[PDB]
Order: structure tokens, then sequence, then C-alpha cells
């Protein structure tokens, strides 16, 4: 069967994003900003759910959008009692119309609209969905991180329990700020590769796009605990409000 | 005597010529006209009308323009008072210029757009823009932290600029240090970069657009390796 | 070496400030009204800092020079200044507050100088008392691989100084040489420290009868970390 | 079996399309004649055949040549077991090619000039030599200390090169580690690397003047900020 | 346990040699006939390139798994191996040498558990014997400012091994992560560890009755200084 | 020339002799012997191998800085001449034969790299050997070449101030000397190509001469990778 290639690297990212994005630094954060108990999220490029299932542990109920329905089908068999909606569409084009207390973007989601009017389309869709007194989150690497070695191809290899493991190889081209990802999860007797291609952009650029799209950067921090934004930071927490 | 300080440091450490053969080799220069913004002192003015242009000089400093004018001799270059955030005339150019850094001195994001709109503005339908800029991942490779180089400004004068940056306000900081045997004279200059993704965008709300980049003088295209950022607009 | 004491107050005035420091110390200890020993005090800018907080200073050099400057800045500031060698001191008295401004800790060289000195801190402190060792972190000394790096700063309008610096990461040694400029004028001077990282620090207190209580990153008082630049170590009696 | 890793990882990594390219940017190789030394199993002389050249192929490995001469099919290429510091046959050619870093294998400079000699002595009136280099400075970023990178080879097969250098030497080993789900592949090549003014003065000693530099395959000039040296020579 | 006691033989067999330590300690203290406590013997790597040279060897570890590999691997040679904790030695023999192998003093994690081991070696230290600590200099775990770092190492033909480290500076952590791996095997595991500096060491040394006499900054015995690596470090009584 | 005495004070200070003369006595007797001393400038080298005992022939192309010399030789035994060191004409051999640290790298192109060493080939007598003491043309890569400033006391009345640049594809390198006192400013600057170890060896085996030690500092450390100095020694083949 043709789509089992696509389901054992969904399988594959989804043991990656667990152990080496858990949602609960998300979960944090964005508590720090706004309440969740009892409160609703559109979790954006939800995936698997491993932001969406932390967020509903919170106490919230998730809306999960997503392009990949192979995806969305992983989220559903995970999802259990958990109230999480799982929802196919393009989070540059979100065609169904409601509005929610918070929105979110796990880590580097928001760099996966590539083009620059891709990303303002996505801001003007996330601007359409927040509530008046709503605030959405982008949770980012600084992009200073991408750039530390020229962009040359660079590796980490990382254990994901005691039987399994993932190398991580980057390479990046600061001129059209791309940056790659090739990720290979190994098994002892199984290997995996998928990649992952993103297009920065620096709090700078941000809030210009934000500007266009209608809201206003109000708030960064450099990491989940809440600290601000400075030179000194390798993480880019951006909060977003209706103008 | 700041201001002298000033026109020797840039006469020798950002001398015109290179903007000049950068902006030739998109747009002629023989009998066009050119508005000069941030004109300072005149070292780029004086360079661009000695390629044969009409320059129209703009700055905001007095003290400066006075001294344009001192050294301007005959060169074809009117100087003029003016805050490039807010122009309050009504000609058409062929060819704006904004020499080295001079951009990133609009500080705000929005006074670069009221800058690129004035630019828009006062560009003839098929003319052009110049922004020569330092690629500003130069100014991010220490962290920050001071640096210092030293400079000879002939065989009796030398300069020592020390740099501070904060890549998050993206604020640069260099101090000047000009001395000679028995002299010593000290100024300072803040600017705000922005990256050319920050001006693509920049010049859409300003209705310009990016046609061209740059990465040197000699007109290599801007890639991850070049360490100069000099963008062309036009008007869309 | 009158004038080289003016140019070392110069630099010190603009480029080490008494304020971090008093900021810093009053995060963790009162001043006002408090008995304070300023040890390495120098041509007095920490201990000036520390008498205008509303601290009865008593400022202790080995620079009889540079006291003699003390006195000429003092006017009626309420400082004693003192003659003395930290690594033994000769009076019995108790403080408060004992304070060594950036990097003078680092100024008794050898381990067991250091030790003498942390004793002499503890002989020299009330039960409640805190003594304040102000710091670079050492870790900032070795980014060049030790080799000479400088760097120029404005002394206000008219002056300037350039530090060279060169470090021996085995030796734990750091060199500083300070040039001193204005229009018509040229004076240099040097100072030659041996780091101890905080590490070293918790041993030697404890060697001495002290306990390091507190380790902040910065005059501001956030915590110490692997990404602060500074090492202010608070440090108390047993 | 390391014959196959080692084609898969040079098939993949180091394909001949840039050689090609960069070759042909200097002298045309539609019907030519071509010596490729240390060809391997053929990726280099592959490339050069599709591009129409009658291609000649030197490998002192036979199990090499040997997967060579499986791949061929219908290529015009010639396989030929021989050491390029020494080669005992008599043919001249229009162009001799090296791919990426073959000419650091000639370990000592001597042989380097044993090598460069043998190139004069097969090289055609008209003709060029091609080699096909890293610029030696990558090898020094890292002070020589071993580093590790990793390459998806398809989806389900990879390699970990790790890299160990000797500055005063100009010593360069790498280590290959290719994987599958079930299997593992080692094998290693260490090199000598030359810079470009050691290569000039080995030129001249056997015979041939360096007549370009390039930066990279496609065709920039040899500068500081090169990450390939690849060279051109011809006969004195 | 059992595979990844093989993969941790393997991976010091080939990365961590006994030789270098051996030629080492040999140009301080000639070993042939001499007693040896080879301290976190581990499976013998060390042990055995000790008792080739012709020493009588106790080896002390606390991983009776690892000692049972160890006493497989032993056949004729000279080696007793000892279960126990080198923190708190239990018995009272003495020796010519006591030898820890390459970063295992940074094992004993906090200083006063370095220290109590420092006791422990002077204590079973013969008149006129020397003990060797074989560690990294901590400079190298401080390079990328303790971020994700990894090496991948051949193992023979057939195998291999991917070393991830990370680092805290001012927790002065290191962590380890050691991936082993063939054709269709895969054995993790890891080893954290507490580093001293030779600042550090001299004092912890003092406090326990013993002395640093050398220090090579690599096994062909050249002095440490700023450009060394390794920081190897001669101990003697008083 | 204000420039010559500012050249003498800066290399007097930041380059004394003293240890290229202990990195040449580690392998050849000087106490008596006779040393070539090539671009011996104002004598900074020529006179700390007299010290050593050395008779000294000291050449050198620049006539201000040879009057330099001489005006400070007082006693010594140094003879100074008027020369070119790419082609030497006068005949006599010669015990050791010096080059002062990076003067190896005027010789600006290769090729008159090969001319000098065929002139210090020619001046040698058997038995006898040549010394380059060079720093590490590694070193002069460290910042890809960009401009870097270094500045040094010259006592406690003067300093200097070292920009230097380079082009690694060109093997140039650009040092510009700023001394100053309270109330003077002198800047000169020189510029010179490098070769390495690998060039040296095949120029020195093109010119007749064999690369037969290295050191990797003055104390007489091998040459290494980690060696911030490449210090050779050469003898006739
Ligand atoms: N235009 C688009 N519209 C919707 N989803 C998109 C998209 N572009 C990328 N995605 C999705 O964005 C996801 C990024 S990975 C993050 C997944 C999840 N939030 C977690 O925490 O792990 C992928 O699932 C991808 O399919
Ligand atoms: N609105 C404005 N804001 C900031 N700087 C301005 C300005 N209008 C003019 N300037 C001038 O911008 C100059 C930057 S320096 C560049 C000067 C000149 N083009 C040269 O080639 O040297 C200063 O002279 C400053 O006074
Ligand atoms: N052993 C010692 N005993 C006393 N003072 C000493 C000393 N070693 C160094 N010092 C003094 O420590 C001072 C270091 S500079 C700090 C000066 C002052 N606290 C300020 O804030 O500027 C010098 O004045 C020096 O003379
Ligand atoms: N005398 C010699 N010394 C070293 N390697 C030699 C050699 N003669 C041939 N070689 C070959 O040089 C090759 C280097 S790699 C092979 C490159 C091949 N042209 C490709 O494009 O992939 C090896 O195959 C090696 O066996
Ligand atoms: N407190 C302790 N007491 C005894 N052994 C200890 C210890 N802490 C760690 N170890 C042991 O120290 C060893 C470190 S690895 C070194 C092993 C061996 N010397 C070799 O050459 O390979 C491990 O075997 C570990 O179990
Ligand atoms: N071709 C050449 N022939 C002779 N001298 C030369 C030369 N090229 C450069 N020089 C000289 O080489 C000298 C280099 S500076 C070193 C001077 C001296 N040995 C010392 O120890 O300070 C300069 O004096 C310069 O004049």
């Amino acid at each position: 069967d043709p789509s089992v290639y696509d389901e054992t690297a969904i399988e594959a990212y989804d043991l990656v994003s667990s152990m080496l994005s858990p949602g609960a630094g998300l979960v944090a954060w964005v508590s720090s900003h706004r309440p969740l108990d009892g409160r609703t999220v559109l979790d954006l490029g939800c995936g698997t759910g491993v932001s969406s299932f932390a967020l509903a542990e919170a106490g919230a109920r998730v809306v999960a959008v997503d392009a990949s329905r192979p995806s969305l089908d992983m989220l559903e068999k995970k999802r259990l009692d958990r109230d999480v909606e799982a929802v196919e569409g393009d989070f540059r084009d979100l065609t169904f119309d409601s509005t929610f207390d918070v929105v979110t973007m796990s880590r580097n989601t928001f760099f996966l609209a590539q083009e620059q009017e891709e990303k303002i389309a996505l801001l003007r869709g996330i601007a359409r969905h927040l509530k008046p007194g709503g605030a959405a989150f982008l949770d980012c690497t600084d992009p200073a991180e991408f750039q530390r070695a020229g962009g040359d191809a660079r590796s980490v290899t990382y254990p994901l329990g005691r039987d399994r493991m993932v190398t991580v190889t980057q390479t990046a081209d600061r001129a059209g700020q791309q940056i790659l990802s090739i990720f290979l999860v190994q098994g002892a007797t199984t290997l995996t590769a998928f990649h992952e291609q993103a297009t920065w952009a620096t709090l700078a650029e941000i809030r210009l796009m934000a500007r266009i799209a209608g809201l206003e950067v109000t708030g960064v921090d450099g990491s989940y605990a809440g600290e601000p934004y400075t030179a000194r930071s390798r993480e880019m927490l951006v909060v977003l409000e209706r103008q």
C-alpha cells in the first residue's frame, strides 16, 4: 500500500515532535499571557496534535487545523477523550469563519507560510479569527540561530528513548532566509528520512507584516519562562492582538 | 570642528566612487538628474556631479550644507535644507541616491516608510532609487560587543571607530575619535538597520518595488556571502 | 605617576562608576546608616558612591598616592582613608558590609593570598553582615584565546582610553594596558590580575570561614547562569 | 561492497554535472578525447561521456573499474588500471580531468609533481587539464578537530562523514559511514592538500602553467571568499 | 545492561585505549613490579594496560556488571577486581601508584565528593607514591557554549558510536550521550560528570593532604599551557 | 626621516632580536662565526646577533635605514652593506644567514623568493645554515583578512597601533603602523606576500637548499598544527 510510506513518515514526525518539542513549553508560555481553562484555542498547523493535546490538557477547547490529512488521521487516533476538533485546511486561506480567545502556532510553524505575502495572508486570517480581546501566539526560534554557521550543514543527534534516535541536519540560505531540516529517525533495524523547509522572518519583519494584516505585536518573550526578548535571546515568542 | 572631522572620515572611508560605479551600471548619469538624500558635506554629491549629473543634494544639517558649499567649487550641485522623512518640493528625478548606510538614519520603520514614500513621489516614471547599505549581518558578528578599528587618514591624521550594536533593537552605534599630532575630535552616529526582507515590505507599503540587489559595488548578485546590500528600487 | 593616578581616576570614573555596585549591594543589605569596609578603594569611586547611599565608609588601599587623590576628591563625604594591605588587615573593627569593586578581588594574585584576604574579610564582618565581590565572569577573559585585543572608549568630548588586554588561561592571568589620551597628552598604566571562577571562590570561602550565599549575573540582580557575563558574589560568615 | 557504498555517496553528493559544466565553460567536450584520472566507479567519467566526449578513465582500484564497466552500458568510456603518479601509456588528449579533490590523493609533493608531469605528457598542444578541488582553507575551519555531518542518500540510506585534519602536514582524513535500515558499511580516504600557490610551483616544475582559476562551477573568479579552487592548467 | 556494558567496553577500548595513560604514568613512576590502585576501573581497559606494563593492579569499580566483564577479559593478567565506591574506600592497602582514567575523576560529582575521593587517595598512597588524574581540559567542554554537539566515530569496520554532548558552564556539568550502532543493533547509554579546573584541583588536593606536583598537556608529557587540550594531573603527598 | 625612527622604535620593542638569537643559537654557534643578516633594517637583528659574538654583514636596500644602523652601531662588529637581497652581487660565504621576523615575505613574488633563496645558497659555507624567522601565515587568516587593530605601549611616552588586512587568495598581508606620543603622530605601512612551509619546501628545492628543520617557537618546540610561528632552518643540498 503506497500511503504506508507517508504514514511511516508521519509516525516518525510525531515521535520527533513529541520528544524534542513537547507542548508543555508553549502551554506554559501562552498561559503567562492569557488563561486557557475554559477558553477556545485555534491551533494552526496542528499536525499530529502534540501542541493541540497539551492545550486541551490545560482546559482549552481546541480547533486544530492542518493541511495534512494523514497527520489529522493520526491526531484523531491519538485523541481519545481530549477536546480537540480536527479540521483540514490551509492556514494561508481559512474558509470557515469563527473567532477564538487564543490562536497558537507551535515552534516555527509560522515559518511554513513561505513567501512574505503568504505570511501576510496567514496573519490576515489570524486577525479575522481572533476575538476583539484575543491574542495570537507565534512560537519561533530566534532566526539568528539559523545563521550561526553561515548556513553550512550541521548535524546533531538526539536519543528518542533508548531504542530510537534522530539525526537533524540543517542548512540555510541567509539571503533567501531559507532553512532546511533533514530528519533521519533510526532504530536498531529501521530508518525513516523526511525533511521540512521554512522561510524565516525576523521580529522587525513580523511587526510590518502584522501591521499590514491588521494586527499589532503587543509582546515578545525570549524563552518559555517569559523573560523579555533581548539581543541574548535564542527564542522569539511573539504575542499579537487585533489593531 | 566635528563637521570637519566628519568630512575627512567620510572622504577617506566612504568615497563616492563606488556608489557612482554601482548606480552607473543600472542607470546612466551623464546629463541625468539626481536627488541625493542625506548629502552631508557632499562626498557622494560631488562624485555624482563629476559623473555628469545635475544633483540636488538634501540634508537636515545646516552646518554640513555650509561645508558642502565651501567645497563645491564649480560642481553642478544644488544644496537644499530639508528632512528626507518629509520632502516639501515638487521635482521629479531620473535617479535618487542615499550613500552608505544613510538609509539607516531614518530610525523607526515608519520613518523609513515615509522616506520611501517621498522617494517614490520624486522618481520619474522610468527612474530608479539606490540604497547603498552595509549588509546588517556585518553589524552582528561580535554579539554587538564593543569593537574598535583604527584607520590612517593621510600621513598626519587617523580615526578610531568603536562600534556597539543591539540586535534586538537593530541599533548600531559608531563612535569616531579623529586624531592628529596635537588634536582630538570625537563624534558619534547611531542608526537603526533594516534587512533586505524588511526593505521589500517597506518598499511595497510606500509604493516602490525592489527590482535588483547587488552584493558589491562591482555588481555581483546579492547572496548569503555578500557583505554589502545595494538595493535598487523602482515605482510599482 | 601623579598624572598616572589622575588618568586612572578618570578611567574608573567613566567605565566603572560606583552606581552599579551600590545598586547591587542595596539589593541584599541596607547601606543608609550602616558601616562599609571598602577594600582596594583606589581613588574612591566605589567609596564615594557608598558614602552617597548613606554609609559610613572605611576605605583601604595599599597605594598612598591613590589615597591622596581620594582625600583631595572627598569633600565632606564620610570616608576614612586607610593605607593598608587587604591581604593582612592591621586594625580590629567589624562592619555591616565589605565591598570589593569590579575585579579588585582578582588583585590578590595567588590563591593563598585570596584565602588570606577572605579570612580578613570574615574577621571584619559583623555576625549578620555580608561581603560583596564585584567581578567580571572570567569566561569573558578567555574569549580570543588570550590573544591581545584592544578596545577604545571615549572619556568625554576631549579624552579617550584604549584598553589592550591579554590573558593566559593556564595561569588564569589577565593583563590590561590602559593608554589614556587627550589632544596633547598621553599616559599609560597597566594592571595584572589572577582570576578565580565561582567554583574556586566557593572553596576558598569555605577554607576562610565564609559561605557563598548568593551570586548574581548582573547589577540588576538576576541569577548567575551559564549566560551571565558578570559574577557578583555575596558571602557571609559560616 | 565498499565500492557500492562509495558509488552511492559520490553519485548523490558529488555528481559529475558540476565538473562537466565547469570544464565545458573552458573547452568543448562534444567529440573530444578526455583523460579522467582517478575515475573511480565513473561518476565523473559518465557525465563527461554524456557530454559527447570519448573518455579514457584511469583508476588504481580494480574493484572500482569493475563497477564502472558494470555501469557503462553504451557510454563511450574505456576503463584502464593504472597509477596516475606514473602513467605508462602514450596517448595524448584534448582534456584531462580530476574530479573533486582527487588531485590531493597523490599525497607527497613529489607525487603531485610526478602526476602533473604525466598530465603534461598526455596533453595535446591546445589542450587543458582541470583540477576540481575544495579550497583547502575549508579544511582548517575547525582547527582540524573532528566534525561530522550526516547526509540523506535517498529515502532509506544515509552517510555520516567524519573529518579530521592536520594543518602542519596538510592532511585531511574523511571517514564515511553508510547506513540503511539493516546495513552499515564504513570506509575512509586520506588526502594531502595543496594551496593554489603550491600548485603554481608544482606546475612549473612539471612543465605546465596555471592559466585559470575559478571559485565555483558557475565560473566566478577565484578570490579570498571562494570555497572551491578549480584549476585550469596548460602546457608551457 | 549486558549489551550496554559490552557497548561501553567497545567504546572505551577504541576511543580511550590504555596505552596513553600508561606511557604518561610511566614517565613519572616506572610501573614494572609496582602496585597500582586503578579507581573507576570499569571493564579494565586502563587496568589491563597497566598490568601489561608489569604492574600489580587492584581495580575498583561500583558497577558489578563492569567488573564481571573485566574478570572475563582478564586471562593471566595481574588484576584484582574489587567492588567499591571510590568516594569511600573501605580497605586499607597502600600502593605505589593510584590511577583514574580519562575524566573518571569528574564522576565524583560535587566538590565535597572530589575532596573525599582525594582524601581516600592520600590514605592509600605508600610513602613516595603518586596519583594520576587523566582529564580533558574543561575548556574543551565550553566551546559552543554548552550547546548540543555530535561527533560520530567508527568502531572497527562494522560498528560506530555517535557521541552527543551538552554542558552547563555555571554548574560545570557535562552530559555525554553515547549511541552505539551496528548494521542491526542500537544501544544507547549516557554519563554526566562535573568538571573541575586545575585551580580547583590544587585547592581540593591541599584540603585532602595532597599537592599537585606536575601537570602535563598530553600523553607525550609536554607541559600544561593555555594551548593544552588535556589536563593530566600528578599528585603527591603533603 | 621620522618614519625610520618610528620603524626602529616599533621594531626594537615589538620584535627584539633576542628571540631570533636564541633560536638560531640552538641550531648553530654564533660566537666568532660569520653571519649574513638579510634585510637588516636599522639593525635590531644585526646588533642582537653581534652581542652573541657574531661577525655580522648586514644587508639592506634602504640607505636611510643603514645610516641609522651605523649611527647606533658604536662598538659592534656589524658591516652595513647597501644591496638587494634578491640579487646579491658580492661573493662571500658565511656560517649563518638570517632573516628577521617576516622579512622573507618582503621578497614578494614566488620567483623573487626563489632568487633570494638561490643567493642564500650561494653565500652559505658547506655546513652552514640559513634561518627564516616567520609568523605562521595561518595567523594572517584568522579574521578572514578583515581589518583588525591592536595598540601596544612603547614605553611610557609612546605607543603604536597596528592595523592589518589580508587577502588570502593573493597571500597579501598589509600592516599599517600608527606611532604616537603626546604631541606627535607618524604613520607608515608595510605589505608582504606570505608563503606556507609547503611552498618554502618547494622553493628551497628549486634554489638548491633543503628545509632541514622547522620550529614552532623560539623555545624550539616542534612545528605542529598548534604553532603560531614558523621558524625555518635551511641547509645546502
Ligand atoms: N499552509 C498550511 N496550512 C495548514 N497546515 C500547514 C500549512 N503548511 C504547513 N502546515 C502544517 O504545519 C505543520 C507543522 S509541524 C507542527 C505540528 C504540531 N503543531 C506540533 O506541535 O508538532 C505540519 O503538520 C504541516 O502539515
Ligand atoms: N532627515 C534626516 N535624518 C537624518 N539624517 C539626515 C536627514 N537629512 C539629512 N541627513 C544627513 O544624513 C547624513 C548621513 S552621512 C552621509 C553624507 C554624504 N552622503 C556622504 O557621502 O558622506 C548626515 O549628514 C545627516 O545630517
Ligand atoms: N594588596 C592590596 N591591598 C590593598 N589595596 C590593594 C592591594 N592590591 C591592590 N590594591 C588596590 O586595589 C585597587 C584596584 S582598582 C579599584 C579602585 C576603586 N575601588 C574603584 O572603584 O575605582 C588599586 O587602587 C590598588 O592599589
Ligand atoms: N594513484 C592513485 N592514487 C590514489 N588514488 C588513485 C590513484 N589512481 C586512481 N585513484 C583513485 O582516485 C579515486 C578518488 S575518488 C573517485 C572520483 C571519481 N572520479 C568520482 O567522480 O567519483 C579513487 O577511486 C582512487 O582509487
Ligand atoms: N563513585 C564511584 N566509585 C567507583 N567507581 C565509580 C564511581 N562513579 C563511577 N564509577 C565508575 O567509573 C567508571 C568510569 S569509565 C572508566 C573505565 C575504565 N577506567 C576505562 O579505562 O575504561 C565506570 O566504570 C563507573 O562505574
Ligand atoms: N629586496 C630587498 N633587499 C634588501 N632589503 C630589503 C629588501 N626588501 C625589503 N628590504 C628591507 O627589509 C627590511 C625589513 S624589516 C626588518 C629589519 C631588521 N632585520 C629588524 O630586525 O628589525 C626593511 O629594512 C627593508 O628595507
